[PDB]
């Protein structure tokens, strides 16, 4: 009905012929444009709203589509014939009569201004996500930098965390360097962010692993509360780390040398549902089985008063159980659960909705696991005074 949804028709199937690989994907395609082209024949454009629908403009208007119908029907007679290859060079001149016929009345005073408008829209979502990353990216840095090398250090789960953190800062860097070169002899660079994506998806995997581990030693050290082992478990502490690489790495640098394309390597279907969506759909699984029953024992812990309302256990708790399904579910949502294809205008809206929030995720984790303890806040305010009185004494030496 609505113009600019049959002429986005237009645009994707132009899209759907030029990468066609047979006559009936060709075939299929013109059928959708001839239906579009029939319905926006009958729309009037913003140049003529106040134009009469009888007016010369309005009769050039139409006039355009009876020829663009025309060279549709031409190009259907070619694909019917078998003829791809000609088929796709008739669609490539539909653009020219769209061009002389119907674009003049799209760009008139009004539209020609909100493409100003919605460009600079993109660009600002395009540093809203950068900022994002950032300050994620940071506050990690800031967040490892204070457990590393500490009295914290001589802690297991402060180290749980510090790769669980290494994990985002590996994303968010890689994010930063993609970003970065897709603005910017020329192959010296072009190649440089195509090893810099392979981090990209190894720490995308990465951060569900850290993510399971921290839901397991949850349940399988303080829920459990009873076996001795806690501290030899780097057995798969850092080898856990290994699931999102060997059911990754494979899958991804092998099929790349295969069909490889752009830096950020499109959908590939075969590709990439093997490369990452195999290992986070494992581990968003499993956390949640595990999930139910942290909860099923905790409230069990209320009458008996064992995980009381300032125990480091319930902390942990309140804190984990806080990132195993507002990180877990909405990074579901991502892959499929608006998996139509539908259109463009539709579906840039959901990509730019996942990197608003995929941005500020590191941030998220550094705050609630290292910025919201409260044994975490403590040693730190405890050496700024030591740090503050040793300074002091310092100056008294000399």
């Amino acid at each position: 009905a609505d113009l600019e949804d049959n002429w986005e028709t237009l645009n994707d199937n132009l899209k759907v012929i030029e990468k066609a690989d047979n006559a009936a994907q060709v075939k299929d395609a013109l059928t959708k444009m001839r239906a579009a082209a029939l319905d926006a024949q009958k729309a009037t454009p913003p140049k003529l709203e106040d134009k009469s629908p009888d007016s010369p403009e309005m009769k050039d208007f139409r006039h355009g589509f009876d020829i663009l119908v025309g060279q549709i029907d031409d190009a259907l007679k070619l694909a019917n014939e078998g003829k791809v290859k000609e088929a796709q060079a008739a669609a490539e001149q539909l653009k020219t009569t769209r061009n002389a016929y119907i674009q003049k009345y799209l760009m008139d005073g009004e539209e020609i201004e909100v493409q100003k408008e919605v460009a600079k829209m993109y660009s600002s979502f395009q540093v809203m996500y950068t900022v994002g990353y950032s300050l994620s990216l940071g506050a990690l840095l800031l967040a490892l930098a204070i457990l590393g090398g500490l009295s914290k250090l001589h802690c297991t789960r402060n180290a749980i965390h510090a790769n669980l953190f290494a994990s985002f800062v590996l994303k968010a860097s890689s994010v930063l360097v993609i970003d970065g070169l897709l603005r910017t002899l020329s192959d010296g660079a072009v190649a440089g962010c195509r090893v810099a994506a392979v981090f990209m998806q190894y720490g995308i995997v990465a951060n569900y692993c850290w993510l399971l581990v921290e839901g397991l030693y949850l349940h399988n050290l303080l829920g459990l509360a009873t076996l001795p082992e806690r501290s030899f478990f780097s057995l798969y502490l850092g080898i856990g780390w290994g699931a999102p690489m060997l059911f990754v790495v494979p899958w991804a640098v092998v099929k790349c040398l295969f069909e490889n394309v752009q830096c950020w390597t499109s959908n590939d279907n075969m590709g990439f549902w093997w490369i990452l969506r195999f290992p986070v759909f494992l581990a968003i699984l499993i956390n949640f089985f595990i999930f139910v029953r942290i909860v099923q024992l905790l409230v069990a812990k209320l009458r008996a008063r064992q995980m009381h309302h300032t125990d480091y256990k319930f902390r942990l708790a309140k804190s984990t159980l806080t990132l195993i399904p507002l990180l877990g579910v909405h990074e579901v949502v991502f892959a499929f659960v608006t998996d139509e294809h539908a259109q463009g205008t539709l579906r840039s809206a959901k990509l730019f909705f996942d990197l608003f929030l995929s941005s500020f995720q590191g941030l998220l984790v550094a705050v609630l696991y290292c910025f919201l303890n409260k044994e975490v806040q403590s040693e730190l305010r405890r050496r700024w005074h030591r740090w503050r009185l040793g300074k002091v004494l310092w100056e008294e030496r000399n």
